[PDB]
């Protein structure tokens, strides 16, 4: 009944939806929910949260940070037997994890394109250094591979609007000009958006971008954001509910992967 | 050395940057910080989010949430004598408090809009529970009464884009037709562009748009969006530095006024 959440910066729009759909499953059953946010990146940034909250005693830890496979089992046996659960980490990495799956989301932004009749696609991932923002690279990768097409042009942002913005403005000062955008999460889209029409090129007809979690602003993005929904509702009240079937010892105790879906609006044709 | 944050929904934006401006400036000193997020709305949702933060024995508290007078002056008595700062109150209000000035924010909005020869104003208010979305309405109606400007209409969102876009459209669905709205936050004000944009106008020049907050994302709105810029860098370091100045024995005891700035981008003309 006192849940500590390890998040990465409330900034972003995803972890802050997390964070909301966490405290309101724990409201449903009584629990408490103490967070800590991490102090940018890294397996010591991650520790030194984790231990914050073992601080006030929290008898389950949610992790949304983003941990590379060795840095997980590091940060793992930091909680010292304390229920933990992983929420941005590969579903490969041996500790209990819930994660969206990833194969799924690529796939489904990388065939809705294909299906649009796009061949001309540029890829705007997250930052490298998140463990997720590889997996959905790779997955793009993957699923355009498949369909027998390379990118041409694949950048990398840092999860902010801002980012989205330059990026794609520095593509489109190099001559590239995709018919389509995969990003990697929807504040980058925004920013990618805007760089898109005031470069006098229309979101959509010129340009169609696919964005990735469907956070909160998205449907009223200009135009609405087409978009990869992972549902943070069900993975705050998935989470709680694992975590507290782990602190009473009758828990699933390895990955288990969410489904995600294709949001259509109006930045795809 | 621990700084308890209770906060309204971190699924807004501006409590968000708001939590990570207070960890920024911790960090810098040296200082822990957990969050409790408060529950729904109304003072015992942060009285028990008060008491759960007492109970992790936090040495000092940040009451981020929208306190009417009374209910503020109930929450500082269940502080107990850890020191408490409320930044979602009014200045009238004999606690300790930082707020960003109304007036100004207001008069802000309101000045740059009549300069622009604008007459026909809508207002798009926040939830009118809030104590500052109310004080923001309520400054718009002081400086438009000054004025001798009557609002055109005004209309009541919840923070949310989404809230923006149906009350925008509502707004002109009725064949109410401002040349101008001031909108209580940034979220609210980008659901108002894509309100206006979808309806066949221009934001800008058929109807200009000032938001409040100035959020992350807003520079990257299509048009981006002028708008009442809060710092809340400078309310994180300055919360961060007075609780810590009143953990000691020896700081300024009432209210204090931020201030604020019109940052224009593109959306009024
Ligand atoms: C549970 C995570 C993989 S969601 C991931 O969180 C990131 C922050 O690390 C960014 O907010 C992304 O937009 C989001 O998809
Ligand atoms: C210090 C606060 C009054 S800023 C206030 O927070 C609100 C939520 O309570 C909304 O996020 C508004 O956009 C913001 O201006």
């Amino acid at each position: 009944l006192l849940i500590g959440v390890a998040t990465s910066s409330l900034a972003l729009h995803a972890p802050s939806q997390i964070v909301a759909a966490i405290k309101s499953r724990a409201d449903q059953l009584g629990a408490s929910v103490v967070v800590s946010m991490v102090e940018r990146s890294g397996v010591e940034a991650c520790k030194a949260a984790v231990h914050n909250l073992l601080a006030q005693r929290v008898s389950g830890l949610i992790i949304n940070y983003p941990l590379d496979d060795q840095d997980a089992i590091a940060v793992e046996a930091a909680c010292t037997n304390v229920p933990a659960l992983f929420l941005d980490v590969s579903d490969q990495t041996p500790i209990n994890s819930i994660i969206f799956s990833h194969e799924d989301g690529t796939r489904l932004g990388v065939e809705h394109l294909v299906a649009l009749g796009h061949q001309q696609i540029a890829l705007l991932a997250g930052p490298l250094s998140s463990v997720s923002a590889r997996l959905r690279l790779a997955g793009w990768h993957k699923y355009l591979t498949r369909n027998q097409i390379q990118p041409i042009a694949e950048r990398e942002g840092d999860w902010s609007a801002m980012s989205g913005f330059q990026q794609t403005m520095q593509m489109l000062n190099e001559g590239i000009v995709p018919t389509a955008m995969l990003v990697a999460n929807d504040q980058m889209a925004l920013g990618a958006m805007r760089a898109i029409t005031e470069s006098g090129l229309r979101v959509g007809a010129d340009i169609s971008v696919v964005g990735y979690d469907d956070t909160e602003d998205s449907s009223c993005y200009i135009p609405p954001l087409t978009t990869i929904k992972q549902d943070f509702r069900l993975l705050g009240q998935t989470s709680v509910d694992r975590l507290l079937q782990l602190s009473q010892g009758q828990a699933v105790k390895g990955n288990q992967l969410l489904p995600v879906s294709l949001v259509k609006r109006k930045t795809t044709l």
